């Protein structure tokens, strides 16, 4: 009830789109979310998450894209199994390129990061979390679903 904190770690993947192309294979890494309740009704979430796809080329290139965000918002309870909630934040993506011919550079954007999602708990010290988090950086469009689970305490 009043001052149940939640902790949840994830999995978390991204589509990453740029004038109708996808890049291929898709960004994977972790979400993690912190949940604190005020009371039976109303608390506060915070959620990082990271995902990433590196690309090689030997007999030599490389490269990676890396998207990660930090994002906050208010988290609603229903009832003993089910909260809702919303996110805002920042996501931070980056495409970074290097070669044994010198090349070492990298593109990188920060813009808004919004989310919206829910935590289920089957049990009152357990949790199942499922988001999905959008950010538009110049023309490429970062869509990221997570799930994860943890402990509620
Ligand atoms: O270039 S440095 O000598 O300052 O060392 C910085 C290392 O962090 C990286 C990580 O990026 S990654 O390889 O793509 O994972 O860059 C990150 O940190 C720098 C430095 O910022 S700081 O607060 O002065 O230290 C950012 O560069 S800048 O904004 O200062 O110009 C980067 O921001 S940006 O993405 O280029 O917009 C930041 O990247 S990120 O936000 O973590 O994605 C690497 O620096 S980098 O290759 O110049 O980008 C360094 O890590 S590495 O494993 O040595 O490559
Ligand atoms: C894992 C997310 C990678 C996001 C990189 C975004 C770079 C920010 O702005 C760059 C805009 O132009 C750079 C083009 O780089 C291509 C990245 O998108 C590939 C989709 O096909």
């Amino acid at each position: 009830m009043e001052g149940e904190s939640s902790i949840s770690i994830g999995y978390a993947q991204s589509r990453v789109k740029e004038d109708g192309y996808k890049l291929d294979k898709n960004p994977r890494g972790f979400n993690l979310k912190y949940r604190y309740e005020f009371n039976n009704d109303w608390g506060v979430i915070g959620s990082f998450a990271q995902t990433r796809r590196g690309f090689e080329e030997s007999v030599l290139i490389d490269g990676d894209f890396k998207y990660y965000s930090v994002t906050a918002g208010p988290v609603f309870r229903i009832n003993e199994y089910v909260s809702l909630y919303g996110l805002l934040g920042a996501g931070h993506g980056k495409a970074k390129f290097s070669s044994i011919f010198g090349q070492s550079e990298s593109r990188s954007k920060t813009s808004l990061a919004y989310g919206a999602g829910l935590q289920f708990n089957p049990h009152p010290n357990f949790v199942i979390d499922a988001s999905y988090e959008y950010s538009k950086l110049d023309d490429v469009k970062v869509g990221t679903w997570m799930l994860g689970a943890g402990y509620r305490f």
